[PDB]
């Protein structure tokens, strides 16, 4: 069984890429690429995400969006000024009444994209690198078979990933321990792939596209590319715990396991997806399929 | 948000079953023993720096509260069962303490076996790891048993310098809201310091290594519910810093052990980087869901 590991780890992980951004512009033949920033309240540093990623506009990147959930600081206007389009989850799907979490703000960036990949970053990164959106395309550009791309970290995957995330997909979906960094907010997916799954709530929406990628595309549809050193962040317990109950929710949803939905005395649980994108913008999603 | 049926039986569980002051006297616990016995039993492997200290301040109970204190060692290559002796405490091995059985590796696995060593009508654990322990830890661990009708199982909680570890407050609780959510209501559903009676602990599996407290928890509730489970306030104690890797290794475990109790199956897949012992009534020695 870590035979299986071993042999993803030396195709489906790059430690080190070599891609540069020309050489991946070359390898597009024809597909498009969408970067999605969800933001709620991060005026300190969404727009120096943006930033790192606006000189890819017009070459290997052909839209640029940040997906606002309903900010009351200057996340907007300081996205717009970085060289974003800022589209707020009304106009993305406007029909729709929005829920709170994450996972509904990736979820409905599907609506409001055109990419053939679509590649997803968070706006909270203290220490963006401008190589992130090239290594996360790559093996969705220069390999076969790929769907999804987990971008990972190398540290100087903290407590929720290692004693929560883990250890439940040891017992779950074991394979997928392979995975260095299954909840990290920088990945990339296939417009085929993501049309078609139903999206997880809130904190769940990582490890739940996770899941049901592999089980629908299997494990040599994901890859994990490393986007260089960072350190773990230091958010507060209570957050982490609640974090964690919702990878728990989202785990059992994806497997059966009856979930209570009660959440901790402190926190948000829900055990409803929405559905795949492509039952509610079926032309959409029809015009996209080569 | 109003209130959730978890949340009504927390209130009124607390209310009832859960002592932030248990401040019993050991005489009139003593006076309250009514012919029960009580046994000790700090389970130990390689604890040479800390388990004459724990038995230290257990031993002035004996011969008076406290029947017997027992070590129950677990094969340790230091000076853990010579302190422990010198200390005033009787040291069983595991294979004495059960000759029929070979040992597996595990805390779970020796207090299960401390079930066959002891004869207390009561039995209480407390870690032999600890660095600071309080000389009241067992008398107000058998209060409730010895007080309350109908508590079989009392968990020893430590108010925090000014809850939980990482593993209780990121797998164990939020597990147990999924799961079994009324037991959320435990602050310490991992600690290493409860008491339970003999005809509780004699009728259940126990689970390996570092899943014991909770199977043990949540064995007891799926028989008893919250009802005969009590929690009191052993005092104020820092958070320990295990390394990651013992902490992963604990939750891998907690997770088995709650799957195993709570219909869910399990690859059997140890972290990427034992089964459970038969009720010991088996070997030695109501609460109807029909009407």
């Amino acid at each position: 069984t870590d035979l299986a590991r071993h042999r993803w780890l030396t195709d489906n992980s790059w430690t080190r890429p070599t891609w540069t951004v020309a050489e991946l512009e070359a390898a597009k033949a024809g597909r498009t690429i969408s970067v999605v920033l969800p933001a709620l309240n991060e005026e300190e540093t969404v727009g120096g995400v943006v930033e790192t990623i606006r000189p890819l506009l017009g070459g290997l990147v052909d839209e640029l969006i940040v997906l606002d959930s309903g900010s009351t600081d200057d996340t907007e206007i300081r996205a717009m000024a970085a060289g974003a389009r800022v589209i707020s989850r009304e106009v993305a799907l406007p029909e729709v009444a929005p829920q709170p979490g994450k996972g509904e703000v990736l979820w409905r960036s599907l609506a409001a994209t055109t990419g053939d990949i679509i590649v997803f970053i968070d706006s909270d990164l203290i220490d963006p690198d401008p190589m992130f959106v090239p290594k996360l395309v790559g093996p969705l550009l220069l390999s076969e078979g790929v769907h999804l791309v987990k971008g990972f970290y190398r540290r100087p995957g903290g407590r929720v990933t290692e004693l929560v995330a883990r250890p439940l997909l040891a017992a779950l979906r074991p394979e997928l321990t392979c995975v260095l960094q299954p909840l990290g907010g920088e990945y990339a997916g296939t417009r085929e792939l993501l049309m078609s799954v139903p999206f997880a709530p809130g904190y769940g929406v990582e490890i739940g596209l996770l899941v049901d990628t592999y089980d629908r595309l299997g494990l040599d549809a994901i890859a994990q590319v490393n986007l260089g050193v960072r350190a773990h962040r230091n958010r507060p317990l209570t957050d982490l715990a609640a974090m964690s109950r919702q990878v728990i929710a989202t785990l059992f949803s994806r497997c059966g396991v009856p979930d209570s939905g009660v959440g901790l005395t402190q926190s948000e649980v829900s055990l409803v997806d929405r559905p795949p994108m492509n039952t509610l913008r079926g032309k959409l999603a029809a015009a996209l399929e080569h």
